[PDB]
């Protein structure tokens, strides 16, 4: 799996700078167990998370949604089920033909 | 205000093309439903669905992706708590400096 959103901010941020969880949360203004959530990969990015941990690091907010998009196209691409059905989709072109 | 990816299907592809709904979701292996929550914009573009259209249209992923990101960015810059909530925000550079002091 590629580099999420919260392994950067756990291995990058966090313990570069002797920063807690807990301070973390402070300082974004959201719940402890929202930060948890990130760092363990158990939730997704959202964009409004991503404004916050910009502003807290001074990034942009583009750092933060590129991660996480190169991991969302992972996923889709490691559902073998997911492709299977992607492979017998008919595209508009021989549909608006036939 | 961004043209939502259900406007980018209805007016330059459904419309044009003269492909109804019905039809989409049979290419898209979806529900009707899906569809048509996608094009009111009830659903997010979610990023399976993405791969669909790109197949069905012959585009990209991210060609679609993009149309969502433009929304969500709109939604959280038209928020006045979120907005508010960001302009208290204590960056860590601050926040550093004073635990130092302690």
């Amino acid at each position: 799996k590629p580099t999420t959103p919260g392994d950067i901010l756990l291995y990058e941020y966090l313990e570069p700078l002797d920063l807690k969880i807990n301070e973390l949360a402070e300082l974004l203004h959201v719940h402890r167990n929202s930060v948890s959530a990130l760092i363990n990969n158990n939730r997704k990015l959202t964009t409004e998370m991503a404004f916050r941990l910009a502003k807290v690091f001074d990034t942009t907010v583009d750092f933060w949604l590129n991660l996480q998009a190169a991991v969302d196209l992972w996923e889709v691409e490691n559902n073998m089920r997911t492709q299977e059905e992607l492979g017998r989709i008919e595209t508009v072109a021989e549909y608006l033909a036939r």
